[PDB]
């Protein structure tokens, strides 16, 4: 909890947190969830090198 | 934690806080990695005086 580095999206009527996590080194992670993954494995990307 | 005086950054669309940590005596300092430190040692400074 403490190292949790909070992220916004402000959208001029709402203000909506996203599930972000990050590391010792401060670098942020979004946590998104998909319905298709094979179940026995995590990916890390940026999606825009792909 | 709960001295961590929290800092943002605004962006039109997303707000990213930033890994920032303050001392007793009120003073921020953010922490940003490198890997051409020479791993023993931190610097403090300002990063206009240089």
């Amino acid at each position: 909890q403490g190292s949790r580095k909070r992220i916004f999206e402000n959208t001029k009527q709402f203000i909506y947190e996203v599930n972000s996590i990050t590391d010792p080194l401060g670098q942020s992670y979004k946590i998104i969830v998909n319905r298709w993954m094979p179940t026995d494995a995590v990916y890390f990307f940026r999606s825009a090198d792909w």
